[PDB]
């Protein structure tokens, strides 16, 4: 359904859908503020549902399970030129754990986007962006600050979930609509066993194919340098259709966000001739026009800024006020976020493709291609540069 060799993905993740993040949907966390205190507000899916109650939970979630995206966004996508969506969907969508908090329908709605997707041409990768313990402890798990994916059966839940996955939409039925399955959304390779977490994409590889199903098996990088996956299922090893998904900002550290804009743009460059020398069709899975972490919350619930010096211990390098609306934005930061986002599009490009996170939020403009689009920041055509060639790719 889709030629890895030949064509270019172009597409957007649907985030905040089936798995609740805080800073794209403030609204929903919104009400538990006491005032300016945030010290109640629940942190993440799990103590969001576990505060709520199941009915509450399931009222509200069904709301904007309808509402967050719909038919409409699918044409939409398809007008925009891009092709192709990934959609994040966490393991309680399929299989709770004795005591788990979380409420269950999201299966319903992904399978209406399978359908909206085969509709209007687009194509799917499903990623499994939470797993029991947390692989990661970011609040986008689902269970913030808990590391425990290798711990206890966690693990082995972990594949029986993804056997369910590999199932239903990994045969016959969706071969024409879903072009991936990824097993794992960003475990967090500096905490964990790294054999242990080849062993586990090595037991996902073979129980997806032991189905008879052909469909390519995405693996995330796991914050590993260029070139760390070339040696595992690999061709020589009988092991094929395989994807190494790359994620890539430059927002998440002091150093980062100190660069000038051609350093980031240097950067950017960078990451699209490391990974053409890569063995493994790859794709970017995910980056964005941010050049700052001032959405709020996008560190986490009660948590601040580095790019204002209020988070990380990170000195203050500009306020975050004035960068909260894009109608307040400067010429320059104008400027700089378009020189930005065509310099990651070329680098991509360069390789299998891009993914952008993401279609939408409520109110931060730096992760919305919806946005972006429409205050001309975001090229479209796709391929329009206000700034040809930033790159020199040969
Ligand atoms: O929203 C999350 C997404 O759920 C994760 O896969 C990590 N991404 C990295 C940038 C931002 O944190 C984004």
């Amino acid at each position: 359904a889709w030629d890895y060799d030949n064509n270019v993905i172009r597409g957007v993740n649907l985030g905040g859908w089936f798995v609740l993040e805080p800073y794209m949907t403030p609204s929903l966390f919104e009400p538990f503020q006491n005032g300016n205190d945030q010290s109640g507000v629940p942190v993440d899916e799990y103590h969001w549902t576990q505060t709520l109650g199941k009915e509450a939970a399931l009222r509200i979630l069904q709301k904007h399970w309808s509402t967050w995206i719909t038919e409409q966004d699918f044409k939409q996508i398809s007008n925009l030129g891009l092709n192709f969506v990934r959609i994040p969907i966490g393991y309680w969508a399929f299989q709770l754990l004795d005591n788990d908090p979380y409420v269950q329908g999201q299966v319903q709605y992904l399978e209406k986007a399978l359908g909206w997707a085969r509709k209007n041409n687009i194509r799917v990768w499903i990623d499994l962006h939470g797993a029991p313990g947390s692989q990661n402890g970011f609040d986008n798990s689902g269970l913030r600050d808990s590391y425990n994916f290798q711990n206890g059966d966690n693990t082995q839940v972990t594949l029986n979930v993804l056997n369910t996955i590999f199932k239903k939409y990994g045969g016959n039925e969706y071969s024409d609509v879903v072009i991936g399955i990824e097993l794992l959304n960003e475990p967090l390779g500096p905490v964990l066993n790294m054999d242990k977490l080849k062993q586990f994409f090595l037991d996902g590889y073979n129980s997806l194919r032991q189905t008879g199903s052909v469909t390519p098996v995405i693996i995330h990088d796991a914050f590993q340098v260029f070139g760390y996956w070339n040696n595992f299922l690999t061709v020589a090893e009988g092991q094929w259709n395989v994807v190494v998904d790359h994620h890539h900002y430059q927002v998440f550290s002091g150093g980062e966000l100190s660069r000038n804009i051609n350093d980031h743009i240097s950067v950017a460059c960078n990451w699209g001739w490391d990974a053409k020398k890569e063995s493994h069709w790859n794709v970017a899975g995910e980056w964005s026009a941010a050049l700052t972490d001032c959405a709020k919350w996008l560190n986490g619930v009660n948590r601040g800024a580095r790019y204002e010096g209020a988070y990380d211990n990170a000195p203050y390098i500009g306020s975050c006020q004035p960068l909260l609306d894009i109608s307040q934005w400067s010429d320059e930061h104008k400027t700089d976020t378009r020189r930005y986002i065509e310099a990651q599009l070329d680098a991509f490009e360069y390789t299998g493709g891009w993914v952008f996170w993401s279609w939408k939020t409520e109110n931060a403009p730096e992760w919305s291609f919806q946005t972006l689009t429409y205050n001309g920041l975001f090229p479209q055509p796709v391929t329009d540069r206000q700034f040809p060639n930033q790159c020199g790719f040969h």
